[PDB]
């Protein structure tokens, strides 16, 4: 699924991240729009031979199991394929284990590089939240 922008800001604040640990729901919004442009099936692979899947691109290293990056861990307990779904559910949920770990959002490259210090509101301007 390839959400709209307000559509997402609608899921994302029913499924409470806005204000998660202390980030405005304008944060998430940017971060998705950078890592996957809003499509929940993107995947890419990294040099290190993990995978990154989702809306929030979401590492294979630490956070899910696909069955083919030797030695990782599985700390959301779930198949990453299960991040794909047009369901944002498990995605938001693992997420809030990340930002959780003590480095916050700068767990997103995409994030820390093109939303950190700008008007992230913008994001859900116009939108009926
Ligand atoms: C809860 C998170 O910490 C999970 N964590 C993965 C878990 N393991 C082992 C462990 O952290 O107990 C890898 C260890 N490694 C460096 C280290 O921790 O010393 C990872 C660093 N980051 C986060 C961070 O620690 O900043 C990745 C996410
Ligand atoms: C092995 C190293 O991770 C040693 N570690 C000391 C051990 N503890 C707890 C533990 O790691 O079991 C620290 C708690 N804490 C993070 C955490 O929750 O693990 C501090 C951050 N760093 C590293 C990091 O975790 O990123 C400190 C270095
Ligand atoms: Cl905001
Ligand atoms: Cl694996
Ligand atoms: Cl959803
Ligand atoms: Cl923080
Ligand atoms: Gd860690």
């Amino acid at each position: 699924k390839v959400f709209g922008r307000c559509e997402l800001a609608a899921a994302m604040k029913r499924h409470g991240l806005d204000n998660y640990r202390g980030y405005s729901l304008g944060n998430w919004v940017c971060a998705a729009k950078f890592e996957s442009n809003f499509n929940t099936q993107a995947t890419n692979r990294n040099t290190d031979g993990s995978t990154d899947y989702g809306i929030l691109q979401i590492n294979s290293r630490w956070w899910c199991n696909d069955g083919r990056t030797p030695g990782s861990r599985n700390l959301c307990n779930i198949p990453c394929s299960a991040l794909l779904s047009s369901d944002i559910t498990a995605s938001v949920n693992c997420a809030k284990k990340i930002v959780s770990d003590g480095n916050g959002m700068n767990a997103w490259v995409a994030w820390r590089n093109r939303c950190k210090g700008t008007d992230v509101q913008a994001w859900i301007r116009g939108c009926r939240l």
